[PDB]
């Protein structure tokens, strides 16, 4: 699936790994994260997020 970069951070989220730790399952693209989901590493919302392709 899609790998999206967090501009602020450098954190990748990987649709293929979700994002458990914060009840994101693997596999949840990330149109489909909740509109409160941010970065878990540097707390930038989904907007500062670039899909790398
Ligand atoms: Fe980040």
């Amino acid at each position: 699936m899609a790998k999206w970069v967090c501009k602020i951070c450098g954190y990748i989220y990987d649709e293929d790994a979700g994002d458990p730790d914060n009840g994101i399952s693997p596999g949840t693209k990330f149109e489909e994260l909740p509109d409160d989901w941010v970065c878990p590493i540097c707390g930038a919302p989904k907007s500062e997020f670039e899909k790398l392709e």
